[PDB]
């Protein structure tokens, strides 16, 4: 069976940009139904042994949707913790100088594609298939790994769960408050592994 | 400019099931938002001086996603009002009972499309080409009426933001709720319209 990954961090820990009652239920509650649900959809299926991975490349229907929004959950959770935002380091820091110019450039770039985005969906610092960073938007549970747009380097979630109990319908605040949380360490594990 | 129309009861008139603050974010920041969007996207395009059905057929993009829900969350609101809800009446509980066997097993098979709906969405109940009642889901600011798929009876709004603030990630509890708020008249004027 698919388990729900642990967070990395306590509840109230990405407060008070995003609260721990935001967490409480868009991890407890939204990130774990998908598992839930997942579970019980590739019982009896060719889906049923395979990693999550495997499922979000091979499936559609309601198991991709599920499936993949188990991962990008993780994905998300992943890419952001308490003591880390500000400015870029390391081998990110230098990647997004040479393709954005600066931080700052990349910065009002993605919460401008963010922002615009209509619906539900995620955002992603991506690495394209030219090895230049990009800026990707999906829908829905959509994500560049099932799309072969990109390898993902970080994401942030704009459905409207993911901010509307601290922002409501602000979500150009809740992405200002998104750059303290955003964790450089795994957007580096993800460049090294994207650039092998 | 196109205008927000007004809703035609206060913004506490659907509380407990839906709360006037959710009202009064939805219709005063979400539907005027839009109303807002749409007017600064028309501006010197073909569309300035069309009506919001014409733009609504004719539109494609951010134009098309921005009129579509002005013209949803209208009916949307339309679609409910105080002291109305529970077993509909008229021409329509007539109809429910032909086209779906009973008023139960319409509510049952509606709430389970509601509630199955995966990302931002509408519900509709909808009158098909062979003056048959459908249920149609569609995603993000669609509707029956872009689609050609039928003449539009009532509707409820899916999209978290229309939930979150009294029912969280419980969307099945929200449905819940919305039958109680359900405005039949709305849907006998427009079967009646429709047939
Ligand atoms: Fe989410
Ligand atoms: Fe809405």
């Amino acid at each position: 069976v698919i388990t729900l990954p642990k967070l990395k961090y306590a509840l109230n820990a990405l407060s008070p940009h995003i609260s721990e009652e935001t967490l409480n239920f868009h991890y407890n509650k939204h990130h774990a139904g998908y598992v839930n649900k997942l579970n019980t959809l590739i019982k009896d299926t060719p889906f049923a042994e395979k990693s999550l991975l495997d499922i979000v490349k091979e499936s559609s229907g309601a198991i991709f949707n599920n499936a993949a929004q188990i991962w990008n959950h993780t994905f998300y959770w992943d890419s952001m913790g308490p003591d880390c935002g500000g400015e870029p380091h390391g081998e990110i820091k230098e990647k997004i100088q040479e393709d954005f110019g600066s931080f700052n450039n990349f910065k009002e770039q993605f919460s401008n594609i963010l922002c615009g985005h209509f619906g539900s969906g995620w955002g992603w610092l991506a690495l394209n298939n030219n090895n230049k960073l990009v800026i990707l938007q999906t829908h829905d549970a959509g994500n560049p790994i099932k799309d072969n747009t990109g390898i993902p380097i970080l994401t942030c979630d704009i459905w409207e769960h993911a901010y509307y109990i601290d922002y409501r319908n602000d979500r150009a605040s809740y992405v200002k408050a998104w750059w303290n949380l955003v964790n450089w360490n795994f957007a580096n594990e993800n460049l090294k592994k994207a650039m092998k």
